[PDB]
């Protein structure tokens, strides 16, 4: 297909549209970063036939970052999101406890770190949705790079499958976003290489040091705070993959 770069979603009452036109790498790493705060948000209203999602956003985790960084890993917690999990497999439970988390990890953190990409979320239909019917669609054609995630939604629509292709749909935003604004990621990783398996409120504070103190731009800085966090084994955007799993 020709050149593209568009999202629209079109569900009950969320309906939103946006595209790019000009096509410069900040207007496309904009667009990507919107995508990913946009589908982000909405992934959890998509979890609730699997997920107690309003337990779980109640989960209260109090004190400074590090003391929150402490909360969301220890075993209390990991409690807490296992007994909101509507699942009796072992192996299930356990892939749909790591998406809750990433989920929690998420919502607790975005105030405390540069979680969410620059931009904030698409509100509006900058374009009119792409199909008349119900549909998450994400387009993209731009030089060697395509991608299609798109589907419609029908009243026979898993509701996980939906938040399957959301989380997909915020993957491939976070991959590339990395290359449109041409972020080393793997200096990235070489800065925190000194870290590995964090569980000790010292070391918590020895990361969260390191990445305040690391030198990098409005977009460089999302991906340190995502390699911090996962030296803790915490993660902010939902694996797909897991939900993929679940849905087999």
């Amino acid at each position: 297909i020709e050149r593209i770069l568009e999202f629209t979603a079109k569900h009950e009452e969320w309906i939103v549209g946006e595209n790019v036109e000009d096509f410069t790498n900040e207007n496309i790493a904009m667009f990507l970063s919107r995508v990913s705060n946009t589908v982000s948000s909405k992934i959890p209203g998509y979890l609730g036939e699997k997920i107690d999602v309003n337990g779980l956003l109640s989960i209260k985790i109090e004190g400074s970052l590090e003391e929150k960084l402490k909360a969301l890993i220890s075993p209390k917690v990991s409690r807490q999101i296992g007994r909101l999990v509507m699942e009796d497999d072992k192996k299930l439970k356990k892939l749909l406890v790591e998406v809750a988390k990433a989920v929690l990890t998420r919502e607790i953190l975005k105030n405390e770190l540069p979680i969410e990409f620059p931009g904030g979320k698409i509100e509006g239909l900058k374009i009119q949705p792409r199909y008349e019917e119900d549909h998450i669609n994400f387009t993209a054609r731009y030089g060697s790079w395509i991608v299609v995630k798109r589907m419609i939604i029908d009243e026979k629509t898993p509701l996980l499958d939906i938040a399957r292709l959301l989380a997909s749909i915020n993957e491939t935003a976070v991959n590339k976003i990395k290359d449109f604004a041409d972020v080393d990621d793997k200096k990235i990783v070489e800065y925190f290489g000194g870290f590995k398996k964090v569980k000790k409120e010292e070391e918590i504070k020895e990361i969260v040091q390191l990445f305040r103190e690391f030198k990098g731009n409005e977009f460089e800085v999302r991906y340190a705070a995502r390699e911090m966090l996962s030296k803790l084994g915490l993660k902010v955007d939902v694996p797909s993959k897991n939900l993929e799993k679940y849905l087999e």
